[PDB]
């Protein structure tokens, strides 16, 4: 059967509860369910190893999801030992079925890396790149061209796969092993590219090569980019993330319905931002006004900073028109970089928009589990992330 | 049947992941599964009525779980037109079923008036306390003296209702109708109690009340001051309340053990404001050091501003000795007053324990739903909060 595990890097409970109210059309009179509404079957809990503390960070709970086996922070695919787990695209492999992976950050960051390879630390990009040409992985996909050598993509060449670095070049691929790097390192801000369709293209692509394996695969998917967007505290940026990660939910749930004898399960690796709908006092959370926003406040502080007369600039893209008070502390923050004018931009918004946050780190808030196809009831209720894997595992072909 | 519909007021998914841990023995290696582990079976969408924006307030959520319709912020059981919605115990009633309600904030709060009264208010306090005269509640457990003259009570005696007003009076309830107001407004906060069990009693209480009754019954027990500590950004206090609210879900548990034919479901009305588990760039939540708070940072203020010698009580009940530029934070505060002195004391304490807050009122993500007895699983997965009332309803005789 075919198997797909989506994560939604750092995407909370207050996240998917935004994306349901950023996407509710004010013109009908009740809120539309999301896909996240109508696949929730139940939480789980992310906490690392003991020696970690109670919040994860992304190696650990990627580990966990892929081994089945608590680890510290930064850990990849590897026990507070340092001993090589087993993840379940290996035991795939060791079925006879396809595997890989379609991501929006780089291919050997954190989550597809402790899926594909071994690690003590999430820190060792390149060796970690190198050792995904070990795990024969039939589909890998997302960015990080900066982390594979001339040298090391021949390597790839070699054992069969092909090497793309340009979505135009996705077409003509139609045969396994292929290694598609296109972006240097994470792909672009979906708010500020040209759709929301590049993860749902991989994800479409990936299913169309793992499928042709009778035996079956297991493919991961990965929005990325919403976890870093929550860790810049940018919720405009972070809801378009939301929505690209829910199209490639849509590929997958089409999929589904075309081939029965599959499972889909969708799931956070844990919280980011202590994102908040609402905030400071204020019991309301202003979705007009981000629905205005049409850059993300990176983009627009670059802007800014590039032309002599910026002002109509900003008031143009955050979709308002900024006051005095704010005016002056863009103009502030303009002279002293990019970096303080995005924050000063960031905190406009979220002060216009009721949008909180507590950390530009992680938190230990429980996630929420998805799934679809026959076996998705195996994830109700509440279970620990590592649960996960153990379920997922149980499904793969019979050990003779 | 018999039915409990449980209500951690403000308790979003952050409250029962931090209980966890909070909890979690230091000693065993593993984490241990705490009630609410154990029972999830899906979460709910808490906005409001439309006109009301996305975010819910008590009121408003308490309708929804009580009548399944939805309305403005501040509805008490009546729609977006102010006609009075029929809500799960008069349902009940009508079908001769015992009724009751068991909270730690006033009896007259918008969550259990919502189950009890109609009104377009929640603010009118004192026509939602005369109204339950005509709920014919059998019990109702609570604070809310301040809430109910002399003359009220004596129309409450005049339809066969016990007053009573200290916990050791509960012993001698033994037959239905009971008016408790244990206090002059909420009950006392569980960190600055003798103990957690408050909660736990009432409720106790009503299930020997309410099961005498061959045709079931419908309680709420809400955890009302989850809520008000979350307001007050106050940490220490809300996992205090936690465990009062865990504690008395524990009681209906053992109930249903011994009575297969009931319904517990256990959700929150909405999120309160906005806490972390983990917070300012910090990846971890110090739970060493809330578990050795021994006071509210309330009383811990009153006591400090009203003693001469106070240096040694404040760190003696935060469990820590508070460092030099925290000392100068406190002593300033402490010359202002009780207020300020709590604001200073809260922000040392989310500062080292790394918990965090993005508001002072409520936020809108979705809340759990937890469930126990043989309809548990018509909860499972995502609804809305109104299918919570919808779907207890439906199990309802006829
Ligand atoms: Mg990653
Ligand atoms: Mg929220
Ligand atoms: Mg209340
Ligand atoms: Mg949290
Ligand atoms: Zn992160
Ligand atoms: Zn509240």
């Amino acid at each position: 059967m075919g198997m797909i595990i989506m994560v939604g890097d750092g995407m909370g409970p207050a996240y998917t509860s935004a994306y349901r109210y950023f996407q509710d059309n004010p013109d009908t009179e009740e809120i539309e369910q999301t896909v996240f509404d109508r696949l929730l079957v139940g939480m789980a809990s992310t906490y690392p190893a003991r020696e970690s503390g109670y919040v994860t960070d992304s190696a650990a709970s990627a580990t966990a999801l892929a081994t089945g086996f608590k680890s510290y922070n930064g850990a990849i695919a590897v026990d507070i030992n340092k001993r090589p787990l087993t993840t379940i695209m290996q035991m795939a492999k060791a079925r006879g079925m396809s595997t890989g992976v379609a991501v929006t950050a780089q291919v050997n960051h954190a989550t597809p890396a402790a899926f594909l390879t071994h690690n003590e630390s999430r820190k060792n990009y390149e060796a970690i790149a190198a050792d995904m040409l070990k795990s024969d992985a039939d589909v890998i996909l997302g960015g990080g061209r900066k982390y594979f050598s001339e040298a090391l993509v021949s390597q790839f060449s070699a054992k069969g796969y092909q090497h793309i670095t340009e979505l135009a070049q996705l077409d003509s691929i139609t045969q396994p092993k292929v290694l598609g790097l296109f972006a240097e390192v994470q792909l672009p801000w979906v708010i500020d590219d040209t759709d929301a369709n590049t993860l749902s293209k991989l994800t479409q692509k990936s299913l169309d090569l793992l499928s042709q394996n009778e035996k079956g695969f297991v493919l991961l998917v990965e929005g990325s980019l919403i976890d870093w967007a929550g860790h810049n505290n940018d919720i405009a940026t972070a809801m378009a993330e939301m929505q690209g990660f829910a199209n490639a939910i849509e590929v997958v749930e089409q999929y589904i319905r075309q081939h029965p004898d599959t499972l889909l399960v969708v799931t956070a690796d844990h919280n980011t931002g202590g994102l908040s709908i609402g905030a400071n006092g204020e019991y309301q959370w202003d979705t007009k006004l981000p629905k205005g926003i049409s850059a993300s406040p990176a983009s627009i502080a670059t802007h800014a900073i590039a032309a002599d007369d910026w002002q109509a600039g900003v008031n143009q893209q955050l979709g308002f028109d900024v006051n005095s008070t704010e005016l002056q502390q863009l103009t502030n923050a303009r002279m002293q970089g990019k970096s303080t004018l995005e924050v000063a931009l960031k905190k406009i918004i979220d002060t216009r928009s009721y949008t909180g946050w507590t950390t530009s780190g992680h938190t230990g808030v429980d996630v929420q589990v998805f799934a679809m196809g026959p076996a998705a009831d195996l994830f109700k209720g509440n279970q620990d992330n590592t649960h996960i894997a153990e379920k997922m595992m149980s499904l793969l072909p019979k050990v003779n």
